[PDB]
């Protein structure tokens, strides 16, 4: 689990969105595993606006943060789960590192701020849903 709080927005994995997230829906994209809902309180997370390929992510299944190199956001084939059939997930970045399904929502951050959240994995590769292109999160 995990979320990003910026301005009057909450960014979560679409497959983990609650009834309250769907009742206050701003934007969602099944192909990216992202959903953004509105909040009453102001969030103070900083979103990165960059092309970094190195950062640190939080892994809840290890209670640890790991430094990784990661690919640029791209269209990657993702195997079926209980939440989606097999499909291409867009704006996804991979890194060599540990993750389990319950790690979704862990934040990946670079020197400039929040880059994305854990969304996919397996075989020693962790995948992050990028949020750096969502320029509207900041206004
Ligand atoms: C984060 N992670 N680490 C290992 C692993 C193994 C399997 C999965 C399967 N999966 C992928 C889904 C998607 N984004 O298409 C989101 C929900 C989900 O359980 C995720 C995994
Ligand atoms: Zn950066």
């Amino acid at each position: 689990s995990g979320a990003i709080y910026v301005g009057n927005y909450r960014v979560v994995n679409r497959h983990l969105a609650t009834h309250n997230d769907w009742a206050n829906l701003v934007w969602e994209d099944s192909s990216r595993d992202l959903l953004v809902s509105s909040t009453t309180a102001q969030g103070c997370d900083t979103i990165a606006r960059c092309d970094c390929q190195t950062g640190v992510y939080y892994c809840s299944s290890r209670r640890k943060h790991y430094p990784v190199s990661f690919s640029k956001p791209s269209l990657i084939f993702v195997e079926a789960s209980e939440y989606y059939p097999a499909r291409y997930q867009s704006h996804l970045m991979l890194a060599v590192g540990h993750s389990e399904p319950g790690d979704c929502g862990g934040i990946l951050r670079c020197q400039h701020g929040v880059v994305g959240i854990v969304s996919t994995g397996g075989n020693g590769l962790v995948g992050f849903a990028d949020v750096r292109d969502l320029l509207w999160l900041d206004e």
